[PDB]
């Protein structure tokens, strides 16, 4: 129990004092297609 | 535990003075000297 609490605060703290890792869905390559008016629960394509 | 131990201290000494075995998988084939094009994000004969 003591584990899965010690668990909560290891992602509080590495997100912040290691820094970076943002989190989300979506297509890191730099220059895009366009629009994004279906989107929403997808895996592959809405469009490049 | 120290035997794993044994194990870090192993790669990080071994690797300096014993040296050489540099491979990308089993074969260290192609590129030459250095490429910067990548593509999306994926890596074909490219980098690899």
């Amino acid at each position: 129990l003591n584990m899965r609490a010690d668990l909560e605060t290891y992602v509080f703290q590495d997100n912040l004092a290691t820094a970076m890792r943002r989190d989300g869905e979506i297509y890191q390559s730099i220059v895009n297609d366009i629009y994004d008016v279906p989107r929403n629960v997808t895996i592959t394509l809405e469009d490049g």
